[PDB]
Parts: C-alpha cells; structure tokens; sequence
C-alpha cells in the first residue's frame, strides 16, 4: 500500500551540509532503518529547545524510498539568515547540525 | 548539482495515495547524481506547462553512486494529466487520472 509513516530510526548525515550557487544548501543523509517506504522527520529551527519550523525546506517532504536499510535521501535546504539547526529524527533519534548564515 | 541527464524507469505501477495524490519510484542507473529529476504534472505531452503540485518538491538523486530509487508523490489536477519525467529523447511519460 501507500500508507506511509514518519520514519522510525535514526539517520545520519553522510555528507554534511554544502551550500550550492542558488543560495541553498544540499545535505546527504542515510537512513539507519528498514521501515521504508517512510516520511523523513526533518527541519530546520532556531534552537534545539524550539523546534518550531523556519528557514525553508526546498526538497520539501523527503522519503526514504525503500525498506533496504542504508538508503541515501538528498536534501536541498534554505536556513534563515542567522543561526539555526537543521534537525532530523525526534526524541532519542534526533541528529542535528548548525548553520550560520550571515 | 544540476539536472539529471539520462532517462528513468518506474519501479512499480504509479500508486494513488487516495488523498488525491500519485506515488511514483523513480529508478536511475545514471552516474552524474547528485542531480535534479526533471518530473512534472502537465495537462498534455503537447503543453509541458507544470500543473498540479509536487509534495515531494525539487527531489534529487542523492549522489553519484547508480542504481538508485527516489519516492516522488505529486498532487496532479482532478480529470487527465500527465507524469512526465525527462526531456527531448529521454522523456518518458505516464497518463493520469484522478476522480
């Protein structure tokens, strides 16, 4: 079928995030679990301890496309001007990375 | 990172979500990832004006490595339309419809 979840496990990032020539940023992450077909948790926020949703996702709502474990999902991203964090996974799963914009 | 260059395949039959979208795996086994798929929603293969909306917007093949699959859910208009993924020689396409 085709109903999906928000992905269970933890990712990581493969590559770190890199800006592109478009005033964006491309980011690697591989998915650690096997419950693919799956809905990525990933956003971009202020602080850890306020996950309200900013910057811009541009490769926006991102799935792992398959239950093979290991899968690669590039994502294209636009921070806001200043500091925040891009998050994927939650609670105990949660990775994150800094970015500054200036 | 710009737009990938050889033709795709599906893996499976487009999928209808029944919220009124479209699933599609898209296969590549080219190596100039990481690139931009050149998908889109058009009313006709003679009118490639994008309609509809991509939920899952600007998807990439994630790095240069072949032999990948991307999960694409587009949320095309009610009645005919299009998936058409790829350009000139290297398009290929699949015809919707949505009631």
């Amino acid at each position: 079928g085709t109903t999906y979840g928000m992905c269970t496990k933890k990712f990581s990032f493969a590559k770190n995030p890199a800006d592109t020539g478009h005033g964006t940023v491309v980011l690697e992450l591989q998915y650690t679990g096997v419950d693919g077909p799956c809905k990525i948790p990933i956003s971009i926020v202020a602080s850890l301890s306020d996950l309200t949703p900013i910057g811009r996702m541009v490769t926006a709502n991102p799935y792992v496309a398959s239950s093979e474990a290991n899968s690669k999902v590039l994502v294209e991203m636009e921070p806001p001007f200043g500091d925040s964090f891009i998050v994927v996974g939650r609670g105990d799963k949660q990775i994150n990375h800094h970015w500054h914009k200036a």
